[PDB]
């Protein structure tokens, strides 16, 4: 039961830095991004040691770091998923929300 920190949070652990402001995501259940782990809401690094440490281009599974922030066929929502369920009305933003290059995430 913390307090939505002030914007200015960016994730760049891998070879792809992606900024994310809670402001642009302050209308979503914290439980959407911060899923309950070991039966206890977790708000620590998504990756961290012990959790999503998998950082390869192939191997999937829940351990998959890029699989917990892309794939939509997961237990929990991702980043591209929600975006997919959103950027599915126009074939324009689809190249921005789910875009690979020039996208807000991978801009
Ligand atoms: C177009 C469909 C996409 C391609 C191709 C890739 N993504 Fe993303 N992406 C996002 C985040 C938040 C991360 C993790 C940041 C971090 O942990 O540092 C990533 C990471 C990747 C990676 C690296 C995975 C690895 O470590 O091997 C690859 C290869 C990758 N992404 C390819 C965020 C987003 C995002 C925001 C909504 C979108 C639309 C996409 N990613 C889409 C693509
Ligand atoms: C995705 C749509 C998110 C929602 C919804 C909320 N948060 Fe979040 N938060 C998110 C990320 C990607 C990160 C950084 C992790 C990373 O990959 O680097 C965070 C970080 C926090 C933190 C920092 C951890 C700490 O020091 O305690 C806190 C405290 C936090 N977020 C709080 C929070 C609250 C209260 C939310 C609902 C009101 C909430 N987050 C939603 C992604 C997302
Ligand atoms: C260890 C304390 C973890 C941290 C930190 C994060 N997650 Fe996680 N996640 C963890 C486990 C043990 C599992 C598997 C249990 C399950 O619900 O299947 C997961 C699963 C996910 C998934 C589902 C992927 C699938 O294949 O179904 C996603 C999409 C996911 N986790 C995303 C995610 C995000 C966005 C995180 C940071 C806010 C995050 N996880 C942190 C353990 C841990
Ligand atoms: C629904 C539960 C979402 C999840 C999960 C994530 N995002 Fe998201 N994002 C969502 C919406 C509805 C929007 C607004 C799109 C619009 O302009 O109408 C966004 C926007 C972004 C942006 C763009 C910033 C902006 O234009 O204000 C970025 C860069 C972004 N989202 C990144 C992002 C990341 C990194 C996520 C996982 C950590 C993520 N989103 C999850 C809805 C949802």
């Amino acid at each position: 039961a913390p307090k939505a920190p002030a914007d200015g949070l960016k994730m760049e652990a891998t070879k792809q830095p992606v900024v994310f402001n809670h402001s642009t995501h302050k209308s979503v259940k914290c439980g959407d991004c911060h899923h309950p782990v070991n039966g206890k809401e977790d708000y620590r690094k998504c990756g961290t040691a012990g959790c999503h440490d998998s950082m390869d281009k192939k191997d999937k599974s829940a351990k998959g770091y890029y699989h917990v922030m892309h794939d939509k066929n997961t237990k929990f929502k991702s980043c591209v998923g929600c975006h997919v369920e959103v950027a599915g009305a126009d074939a324009a933003k689809k190249k921005d929300l789910t875009g690979c290059k020039k996208s807000k995430c991978h801009e």
